[PDB]
């Protein structure tokens, strides 16, 4: 019943992604939309990597799937989403920029930007790769740290609350600039908004979830725990959905 869906939820954001890449490819092309694509890589990273594991760590209980194959979805699965969050928070950082410092060049920047994003979101997987060996279970597929809870918490503040408030600073810096400058750019900050907000509602559940059940007594929910799972791959998915309806020339574009 469940498995099903969340194989078509996987089809469908594998395939809408490829349509966005094969989209700019075609055509666009330009310091607009330049940081889309690391959007667009980013869910085909989770969708491809982490749906297909994850369906199969949920259809029964604990399947095991082999401890390197474990450590390397886990490796994924953290670092697409935090190249993800920062891949947002240097389009939104690029766009203040574009705004801003030519009173005070962008293509050049534009790819020395994503590759340190990505190196500093790849540096993550060393601290998966060694927490035993030199920082001194098998049927179970977590291979982290439960025991440690402030580390834990610390990850998630560093990795949701930070890149928050420096969305909001950011969008409040945009909102003033532009009042004070003063229908496309209108336009521009209400779809950056848009992805903003579906990306702040439908993550946070899961976030303050363990948040809260990083330490508990009633933490047995793991049914809640995976719906917000998915939850949160949906959202993933519905990006480049909430994207191509704000954009006519993209639509257009995607219409062929």
């Amino acid at each position: 019943p469940l498995v099903v869906v969340l194989s078509t939820i996987c089809l469908v954001t594998v395939g809408l992604n490829l349509l966005v890449l094969y989209a700019v490819r075609s055509e666009l092309h330009t310091v607009g939309n330049l940081y889309i694509v690391s959007l667009s890589v980013a869910d085909l990273i989770v969708g491809a990597v982490v749906m297909p594991m994850n369906i199969l760590y949920l259809l029964m209980s604990k399947w095991s799937l082999g401890r390197p194959l474990c450590l390397f979805w886990l490796s994924m699965d953290y670092v697409a989403s935090t190249a993800s969050i920062f891949s947002v928070f240097i389009l939104c950082i690029d766009r203040y920029r574009s705004v801003q410092q030519p009173l005070r060049r962008t293509k050049t920047r534009a790819s020395a930007t994503i590759l340190g994003a990505w190196f500093l979101s790849f540096l993550w997987v060393i601290p998966i790769l060694g927490w035993n060996h030199f920082m001194q279970r098998e049927d179970k597929c977590e291979t982290d740290f439960y025991d440690v809870t402030w580390f834990k918490v610390m990850t998630a503040i560093i990795n949701f609350y930070l890149p928050t408030l420096l969305m909001l600073w950011f969008y409040a810096k945009i909102y003033k600039a532009v009042k004070r400058q003063l229908n496309r750019e209108r336009k521009a900050a209400k779809q950056l908004g848009f992805i903003m907000a579906a990306f702040i509602l439908c993550w946070i559940p899961y976030f303050i979830f363990f948040m809260v059940i990083a330490f508990c007594k009633n933490c047995c929910n793991e049914h809640l725990h995976m719906f917000t799972i998915w939850l949160g791959y949906i959202n993933s998915t519905l990006n480049p959905l909430i994207y191509p309806l704000c954009n006519e020339n993209f639509k257009k574009t995607f219409k062929r």
